[PDB]
RNA sequence: AUUAAGACAUUCGUGAGUGAUUUAUUUCCAUGAAGUGGCGU
């Protein structure tokens, strides 16, 4: 299981629209590796990971000029999951 | 010409007087103006 993320991001790469930034996203736990390219030959895993933790709607994606952005819009795709909220509470008490 | 003849059960007379469709009854019960952040390790 992979980033949502990740995910996105993919896609976009796949036609040309070069989004800001030095570093490609991030694969394996640890280390400084960067891929901006196939995950390996067998595939991978994607999930909305970050949809437990908060569910959210819209990702801006920041191109490289700010002439534009690209969004990104989520809908549960039968129509049943419309909110999440995040399953942390936080208490502070003097 | 005969125990006959003669005689409107009629006159007068308000179905009227008194009297609240009124009394009692919560438009109320349940219900978070809330959820989420996104972007360049």
């Amino acid at each position: 299981y992979r980033w949502e993320k990740r995910k996105m991001k993919q896609l976009i790469k796949a036609r040309g629209y070069e989004l800001k930034g030095d570093h490609s996203p991030i694969s394996g736990i640890r280390e400084n590796d960067n891929s901006w390219n196939d995950p390996n030959p067998n595939g991978y895993n994607y999930a909305y990971i970050r949809a437990i933790l908060g569910l959210a709607e819209q990702y801006e994606f920041q191109l490289e000029t700010p002439y534009q952005k690209a969004i990104v819009k989520i809908k549960s795709a039968n129509n049943c999951i419309s909110r999440y909220k995040s399953p942390l509470l936080f208490k502070i008490i003097n």
